[PDB]
């Protein structure tokens, strides 16, 4: 007769639910191991300028998770058509962000902390309203955190300070970014 059917099929719906979450979410994000590379320099220079290295933990760590569920609800549709749009908006403010991080260290003297202050607080103020549907409080003071660090004034100078400790960091940096960037991953 009719054995329990529905079972055949949550298990197809379980079978690729899956399918689009979790491989995409961390097959495809972080294992990039150049994406690992810039995490560890953003670690660095985050250490370098804080003389913490639990500090420098906890940021890039809060970055990283910040990431991944981002990923996951992308993947999963869970983002409605303003997510989505907006969504589009923040990976188009990373890409610029990427380019101008790369841009001020490749034209001589060009670093303006104004202009990354800037990028930086529209991402964050994107990543606030694209998961203010679907995420609770620590994950918004995980993005604040990660922002807060990254936005600082004297961060920033420091890290473009072509005489002092941070030069070969922020070369590093520089070719992990636009590694990432040339193979189409941000
Ligand atoms: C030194 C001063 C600035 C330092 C920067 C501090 C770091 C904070 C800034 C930005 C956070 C980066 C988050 C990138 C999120 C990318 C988009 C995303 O998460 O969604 C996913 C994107 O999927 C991808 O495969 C591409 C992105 C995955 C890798 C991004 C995560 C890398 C983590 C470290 C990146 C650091 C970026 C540095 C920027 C200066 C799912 O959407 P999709 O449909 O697969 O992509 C559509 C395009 N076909």
């Amino acid at each position: 007769t009719d054995v329990f059917n529905s079972k055949n099929l949550a298990v197809q719906a379980q079978k690729k639910i899956l399918g689009k979450m979790v491989s995409k979410s961390i097959a495809t994000t972080l294992i990039d191991d150049t994406s690992s590379e810039v995490l560890d320099e953003l670690y660095r220079v985050t250490k370098e300028y804080t003389q913490n290295k639990k500090e420098a933990e906890r940021v890039i760590k809060n970055l990283i998770k910040t990431v991944i569920k981002l990923a996951v609800l992308h993947r999963n549709n869970q983002f409605n058509q303003d997510e989505l749009a907006l969504m589009e908006k923040f990976k188009k403010k990373v890409h610029q962000l990427a380019m101008t991080v790369v841009s001020f260290h490749q034209v001589e003297y060009t670093f303006d902390r104004n202009v990354l202050s800037r990028l930086l607080n529209e991402c964050r103020e994107l990543l606030h309203e694209i998961i203010q549907r679907h995420l609770t409080a620590k994950s918004h003071g995980r993005v604040n955190n990660v922002f807060d660090h990254f936005s600082d004034s004297d961060f920033l100078a420091a890290l473009y300070n072509p005489f002092g400790k941070f030069k070969p960091h922020l070369q590093k940096l520089c070719d992990g970014i636009n590694k990432m960037l040339d193979e189409e991953n941000i």
